[PDB]
């Protein structure tokens, strides 16, 4: 029931302690925003994870997650629990008073997207392409919604961040990676981010619990949920990246498969 201590948790102090110097300094490319931003580029770039329709769960008050993954997908939906987030997405997606500067990872985004093309021409694409901000649980059967204006099955699925922060246990993990994965047609593509053995992060007066996971456990659970794992790096928190918001030791992406038998 973690539920009532998402209820005090802060978007702009979120922002601040994972999005801003210096995890938000893109500049110096051993960072976890270079990391996170190059495996999503990595991997749709291999042109394997394509098309039409696209979820993304628990995308909290960040985009940085869709910025390579627009270019492949026309039709895409952000979600989240808290309204405050759903909010604070659409002060950017339109372009409203005080919204997040994105403009650090757009750029480093076309940075190593290699295209040529420029960040506005990006953010562009994605406020475009972002069709609705749905409200989700990821605890239900039936993720948040049972007739939702977003088109099922998505051919692909982008979580970053999320589950290990609103499960209690492993177990609500697994309960949770397969409610998701309901919504993932049989042959799509799950780009999976997460806190590698955290177990607490700040956002505001709000403190969250969460589950400290391993990559190994990450991956037994991609797989008895009935993915075909493709990719499962994992990178190491350094020590200037370590302030006291949280007690992340590292962080995973795993490219993940619905295998179609
Ligand atoms: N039951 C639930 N189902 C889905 N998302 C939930 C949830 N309870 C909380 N959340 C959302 O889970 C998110 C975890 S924070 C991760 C935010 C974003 N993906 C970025 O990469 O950082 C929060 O935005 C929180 O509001
Ligand atoms: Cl960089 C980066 C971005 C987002 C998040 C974390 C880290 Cl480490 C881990 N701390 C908890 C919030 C999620």
């Amino acid at each position: 029931a973690v539920a009532s201590a998402y209820q005090r948790f802060e978007p702009r102090a979120y922002l601040r302690n994972n999005y801003a110097p210096p995890r938000g300094d893109l500049c110096n490319p051993n960072g976890v925003g270079p990391w996170k931003l190059r495996c999503l580029a990595q991997t749709f770039a291999t042109g394997e994870v394509s098309g039409r329709t696209l979820i993304d769960i628990g995308s909290g008050p960040t985009v940085y997650q869709l910025l390579s993954a627009c270019s492949h997908f026309e039709d895409i939906t952000m979600t989240d629990f808290l309204e405050v987030n759903r909010q604070e997405l659409g002060r950017w997606l339109q372009e409203e008073p005080g919204a997040f500067n994105w403009s650090m990872y757009s750029q480093h985004a076309c940075l190593i997207e290699g295209k040529g093309e420029c960040w506005q021409d990006k953010e562009r694409q994605l406020r475009a392409r972002v069709k609705r901000v749905l409200p989700i649980d990821v605890h239900q059967p039936q993720p948040l919604g049972a007739g939702s204006p977003a088109p099922l099955p998505a051919d692909a699925l982008v979580s970053a961040f999320c589950l290990e922060a609103v499960s209690p246990d492993l177990a609500s993990f697994q309960r949770a990676l397969d409610h998701i994965t309901t919504l993932l047609r049989p042959g799509g593509h799950l780009l999976l981010i997460g806190a590698l053995e955290e177990s607490w992060y700040l956002a505001g007066e709000a403190r969250l619990t969460v589950v400290p996971v391993s990559e190994e456990e990450v991956r037994e659970a991609l797989v008895r949920s009935g993915y075909k794992v493709r990719d499962l790096r994992t990178y190491i928190m350094p020590a200037h990246l370590q302030t006291g918001v949280d007690d992340v030791k590292g962080v995973f992406f795993a490219w993940a498969q619905k295998v179609g038998l």
